[PDB]
DNA sequence: TTTTTT
């Protein structure tokens, strides 16, 4: 799917990238660049497909925040993430896994194009590049280098989550999950098991948590 | 509803409700006796209007300790208490709100039955004493008491349940409760919270791990 | 909750 997005490049590499291995040498974008200059950014990751429970705390959680001031950083896609950013609107910034021309995921084309008008999007790759495993890898660690906190909603274990919360770890980005029922959410449970996130009993809460930092 | 129960007196007090800041001074007895003698004590108590969700884990816990040669110690009550006390049988001991002579709750009458039959009930009052604000209060000092660790499947905030767990922290017995939603089980949640029960994410390997000490 | 619990 095409996009029509009319885009360019980032002036500077954002600092928060300064943390890699290996920073984007250059970045494209198009939407509201001063976004990256928000105080707190929160990245909303998961599975792409989350239950009504976790939808409808997800969508508490990412209207507060951005209605508090924060930018909500996802990857657009499919369940959780797409969930968060609609509703952070319009302080929603979007890492996507391939290059500015190009829709992904297709489904999502309303609120990517939203984004695209009142938000920002960014992407490593310049023109005609089509997701592929390696690209969506990519750009999660992007979105775990720019945000300062990590929210995983819900999901799954041996998934791309996982492999975002083990970045989140690394790079001692704080981690927080919803509290899930047994034998559901598998990755996220075993996150508090090992108490390598912290849960969400409060949403307003959190929130005032966050802001007096 | 007058059980018609034959009970007795323990010939002395239990050596672990000494830690009670007023110990009961008698012990009205009905069942086997033989079961204050097992080295392995669980508490499993909580709300009265348990969800499928706790339930269905109640069960596998109750059993699954039973099977290990654990005894499970209640209150009897509605909900949580009675589901893990028949799951438990004939490994059970229940600490009665009221007198041996009397049924309650009514409800719960053929399972009772059962415990006085095949498992163990206890009592601080001698007879004709109903249950009363007091005496729920009472006997679940002596729950605690009696049980080396106390599993808090799902419970509200403010409840019987937690005055358990405030019981609990303040005899030192490890706390321990199901992973619960955002808005399902306040008091466990709270728990959680604050560091002051853990949570069971894994029912086998937790109760292995019981065993092992 | 009348059918009982910080």
């Amino acid at each position: 799917m095409k996009s029509h997005f009319q885009y360019s490049t980032l002036e500077n590499i954002p600092k928060a990238f300064d943390i890699l291995k290996d920073p984007p040498k250059k970045l494209y974008c198009v939407g509201d660049t001063k976004l990256l200059d928000t105080p707190l950014k929160v990245a909303i990751i998961g599975t792409r497909r989350p239950t009504p429970y976790s939808k409808q705390h997800t969508i508490t959680l990412a209207r507060e925040l951005a209605k508090n001031g924060a930018v909500i950083v996802s990857g657009g896609a499919l369940g959780v993430d797409i969930i968060a950013q609609e509703n952070a609107l319009p302080k929603t910034i979007m890492l996507s896994p391939c290059s500015l021309d190009f829709i992904y995921p297709t489904n999502n084309h309303k609120v990517i194009q939203e984004i695209a008008q009142n938000g920002l999007i960014l992407s490593e790759y310049e023109k005609d590049f089509m997701p592929i495993k390696g690209s969506f890898l990519a750009r999660n660690r992007l979105v775990i280098a720019l945000s300062d906190v990590v929210i995983i909603p819900q999901a799954d274990l041996k998934s791309g989550s996982m492999s975002s919360a083990r970045l989140a770890q690394k790079y001692q980005k704080p981690l927080f999950v919803l509290p899930q029922r047994l034998n559901e959410s598998d990755g996220t449970n075993e996150l508090l098991e090992k108490g390598q996130a912290q849960g969400i009993f409060n949403i307003q809460n959190f929130i005032n948590t966050l802001l007096k930092d």
